[PDB]
């Protein structure tokens, strides 16, 4: 059972926190009395988020602007954020590259950009954050989607990057379990969220219910705080019930008696 | 010449026959050894036209020779690295010119990988995504016009590590999961765009290839399935236009791998766009 006091005094990074779900997470964390470091490209929008974080009761609030297309910026950002807060308890990996609903034809550029921003930068940010996370027995929160678990048309590049997140983070979670690394990994599988970007992208074409961004952001924080392996948040109760793969968890437990690492 | 007809009649979506590959124009990547080499050998026996690729000219030459001996209608190789996106794009054009078209594209190559705990090896994370996933995308883009012409097939070789989580294969698993997300999404696109190009995702367990046996030695203790039958099962699925192929030593694995809930969610969401 979650309690907002679990985040009181915690040192948290939130990526893509200038708008949408990311901004909402920063706001909830601020209300909880956490130390926050927010990032995105827009200095001006980040400044506004930092100001209202302080107004909500954040123990401290800072921003560092830059693009996650740059792996050097991603690595340096974590070092600077950790130096500002004097450590790190939670790393929330939320940013994605701008994407839309379009058929795939020959845009290898958009496939590469999505893999770099949505997946490779999460790996670099994890590598940079891990020593501090090992010190605090902290958590890694990875924001994904239904399109990161099941197939949908018009999101091929986006889906590839979200699936990669699962393959990578679920594999290191198994490694941490056998290596006795007390760092939790929360994969967040989300449905349609009423953010300005998502509403604009699904206008007309798609006909489905959007869930509120405020509660979504809170559910993500809850899972990370409770050290839940996975979080599921969608409008439909049919979706939430079918998204779980119990056979996958059984296969993994059956195969855990095949390797040696001692 | 003074003949015509169709191999694909009643039952041809369920029961395989080697004659379905007779005269077919097939590309096999990473075909100098392992499963890839075995696929080239089966296709040769079936009387298909084959174009093999891998980096080693010398090993590819040997594979080409054995294919011709087995009864391949034609057999050629083009050597190069799949780290090079220019080579990947040009390879398909050259292979298509050598065969006069393309019926099946078998995406099988991977970068050299081992069983090791994640250790911030960023170069291995990147090279894995590039060779194992991004080159498959470039090869697909290059091949698609000819596949559209022949109502052809794309065969994507993946792993159990491309469906479920295992330790010591983080970057490899990321690259194999990405293939699923990408190829399963475009399969849905082809269905609504009326693109008659099938996509077969192959989910393989441990296979007795020299590479895999060497890599698992003293780290992984599990039953290895024969490479010969594995290569045949992959060909079967592509020929039958099966969405997915599963091949593993354990019968418990073959029963648990399928995700019926995933197929239900997709069918439920198909009435939203
Ligand atoms: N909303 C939904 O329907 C939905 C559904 C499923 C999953 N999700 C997941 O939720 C997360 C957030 O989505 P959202 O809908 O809240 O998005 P959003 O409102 O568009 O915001 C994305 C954030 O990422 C930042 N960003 C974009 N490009 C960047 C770059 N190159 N470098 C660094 N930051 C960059 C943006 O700020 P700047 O432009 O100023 O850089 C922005 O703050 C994503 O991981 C998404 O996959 C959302
Ligand atoms: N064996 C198993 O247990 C197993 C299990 C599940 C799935 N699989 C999948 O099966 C497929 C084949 O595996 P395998 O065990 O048969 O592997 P393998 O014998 O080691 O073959 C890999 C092939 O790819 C080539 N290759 C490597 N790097 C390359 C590059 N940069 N550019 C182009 N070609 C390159 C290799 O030849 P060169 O070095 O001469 O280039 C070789 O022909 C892969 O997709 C693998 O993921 C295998
Ligand atoms: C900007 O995209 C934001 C919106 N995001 C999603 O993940 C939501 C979905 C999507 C994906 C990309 C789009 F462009 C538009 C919609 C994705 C999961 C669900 C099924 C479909 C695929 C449609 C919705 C809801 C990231
Ligand atoms: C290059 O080796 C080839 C072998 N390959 C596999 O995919 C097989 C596995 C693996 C993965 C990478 C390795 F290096 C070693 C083993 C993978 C699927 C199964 C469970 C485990 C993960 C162990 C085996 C069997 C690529």
């Amino acid at each position: 059972e979650f309690r907002p006091e679990m985040l009181q005094g915690k040192k948290v990074i939130v990526t893509g926190a200038s708008k949408g779900i990311g901004r909402e997470m920063a706001y909830h964390l601020a209300k909880m009395g956490a130390h926050v470091v927010v990032t995105a490209r827009s200095k001006e929008t980040l400044q506004k988020v930092v100001s209202h974080c302080l107004e909500l009761g954040a123990a401290s609030a800072h921003y560092i602007a830059g693009t996650m297309e740059d792996m050097t910026f991603a690595e340096q950002f974590v070092a600077q954020a950790g130096k500002l807060m004097g450590g790190l308890d939670m790393l929330i990996l939320n940013h994605i590259t701008n994407t839309s609903l379009n058929l795939f034809h020959d845009d290898i550029h958009h496939v590469r950009k999505s893999m770099e921003v949505n997946f490779l930068s999460y790996v670099v940010l994890t590598v940079a954050a891990l020593p501090m996370l090992k010190q605090s027995n902290g958590s890694i929160v990875v924001v994904s989607s239904l399109a990161g678990k099941v197939a949908y048309p018009m999101v091929a590049a986006y889906s590839a990057s979200k699936f990669a997140l699962d393959g990578f983070f679920s594999s290191i979670r198994k490694e941490y379990s056998v290596s006795r690394v007390n760092v939790s990994i929360t994969l967040c599988v989300l449905g349609l969220i009423d953010t300005e970007t998502a509403m604009k992208a699904v206008s007309g074409i798609v006909h489905m219910q959007a869930a509120p961004k405020e509660e979504c952001a809170l559910e993500i924080i809850k899972g990370g705080a409770l050290r839940q392996e996975e979080v599921y948040y969608d409008s439909s109760r049919w979706t939430t019930l079918l998204i779980r793969n119990p056979c996958r968890k059984i296969l993994e437990e059956l195969y855990s008696t095949s390797y040696n690492m001692d």
